[PDB]
């Protein structure tokens, strides 16, 4: 019972750091066989790829009566990936943010505003058909912004990118799975504590592929991961969550996002993602976790 969570722990992190790689490695791949940017591939297929643990966290939350866990979740996540996730991957790599992508972003911190202001009365179905629509624009915009009989080149790369992504998904599973195992074993086991940890087990795919790509110094795939996964949060995992249930007023959290979507933005604009950007996002993550209402929500 301890034993067997100390192994699904450790095989999940194997997992989840050698499938990170590969999934960044097919991802890369794919995009330079589409002429897509890394931008542009982090932002969709890797952003929705590791953000499906979010939707489908959502979405049965929601269902089980739990719809306070299904926005904390989602939105607990959006957080995590701007300053836990951009934040130690900003100063491992640090990024200078083109025109082109500086409108992306811009786009970006517009959903999120938008969001936060339909959200100040709660979500309902409605706010979530509205999110889920722009959600799909976000994607169709951005592909074409960033654009332009089957060789091996192409099939190993999608090898690469599928079994990549199986890795990271089923690690961060036996990771948690593994936790909860111990806890349980130890007798130490939280409710509270595992409801506040919810969004970051389910960030643990972004963390590590965003971690393994900045390693490579791939940083249009780490931003593009980091404001794909916020914006499948919002328009996929907020949004379906919201079709099973209203969910309740987030609006403290709400504006902690809008404020480090801002600072993103400003970022990425009139300077740079580097080192002391990264270490305020740590910052302002740590200081978020450390007075933030627990439970998750
Ligand atoms: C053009 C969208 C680009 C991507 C997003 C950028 C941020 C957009 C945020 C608000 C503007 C749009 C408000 C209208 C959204 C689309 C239509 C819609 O959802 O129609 C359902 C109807 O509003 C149910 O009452
Ligand atoms: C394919 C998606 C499998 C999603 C499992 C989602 C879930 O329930 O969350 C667990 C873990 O966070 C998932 O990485
Ligand atoms: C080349 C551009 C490809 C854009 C694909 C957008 C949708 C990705 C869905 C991934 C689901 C997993
Ligand atoms: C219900 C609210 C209707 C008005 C929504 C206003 C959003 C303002 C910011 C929009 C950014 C695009
Ligand atoms: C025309 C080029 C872009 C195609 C983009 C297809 C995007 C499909 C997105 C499906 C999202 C489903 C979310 C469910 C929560
Ligand atoms: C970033 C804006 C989020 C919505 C703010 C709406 C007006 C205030 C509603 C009461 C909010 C109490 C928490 C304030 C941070
Ligand atoms: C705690 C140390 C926080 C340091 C923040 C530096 C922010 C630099 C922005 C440019
Ligand atoms: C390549 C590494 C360069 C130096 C990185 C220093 C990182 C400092 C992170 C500080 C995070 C916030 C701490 C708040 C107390
Ligand atoms: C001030 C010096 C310490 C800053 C970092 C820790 C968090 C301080 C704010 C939150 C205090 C608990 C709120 C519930
Ligand atoms: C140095 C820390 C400066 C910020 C201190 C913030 C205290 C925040 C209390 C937040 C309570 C949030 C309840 C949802
Ligand atoms: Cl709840
Ligand atoms: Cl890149
Ligand atoms: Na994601
Ligand atoms: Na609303
Ligand atoms: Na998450
Ligand atoms: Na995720």
């Amino acid at each position: 019972m301890v034993i067997l969570g100390v192994g699904y722990f450790l095989l999940g992190l194997i997992l989840l750091y050698y499938g990170s790689d590969w999934f960044v490695l097919g991802s890369e791949r794919i995009a330079r066989h589409f002429n897509v940017s890394n931008f542009v591939i982090g932002a969709t297929v890797m952003a929705i790829g590791t953000s499906l643990p979010e939707i489908l966290t959502s979405a049965y939350a929601s269902y089980m009566h739990a719809p306070g866990i299904s926005i904390g979740n989602a939105i607990g996540s959006c957080i995590c990936n701007i300053g836990l996730v951009l934040g130690l991957s900003a100063i491992i790599s640090p990024i200078i943010v083109d025109k082109n992508l500086q409108k992306n972003i811009l786009v970006y911190l517009l959903f999120v505003i938008f969001a936060a202001v339909i959200g100040i009365d709660g979500f309902s179905w409605i706010d979530g058909v509205v999110l889920l629509i722009l959600f799909i624009i976000y994607l169709r915009w951005t592909v074409k912004n960033g654009s332009a009989k089957n060789n091996p080149s192409v099939v190993f790369s999608l090898v690469l990118l599928i079994i990549g992504l199986i890795g990271v998904l089923v690690g961060a599973e036996l990771f948690v799975d593994g936790a909860k195992k111990i806890a349980l074993a130890l007798d130490i086991s939280d409710k509270v504590i595992g409801f506040t940890l919810v969004a970051f087990g389910t960030s643990l795919p972004e963390l590590m592929v965003s971690l393994a790509a900045a390693k490579r110094n791939l940083g249009g795939m780490v931003l593009g991961n980091v404001i794909g996964s916020n914006i499948a949060d919002i328009g996929g995992a907020l949004a379906v969550g919201s079709l099973f249930m209203h969910l309740p007023a987030e609006n403290v959290q709400m504006a902690v996002l809008v404020i480090m979507s801002l600072l993103l933005y400003l970022f990425a604009k009139y300077s740079k993602i580097g080192r002391w950007q990264g270490i305020l996002f740590l910052a302002l993550y740590i200081i978020a976790i450390a007075s933030l209402r627990m439970g998750g929500g």
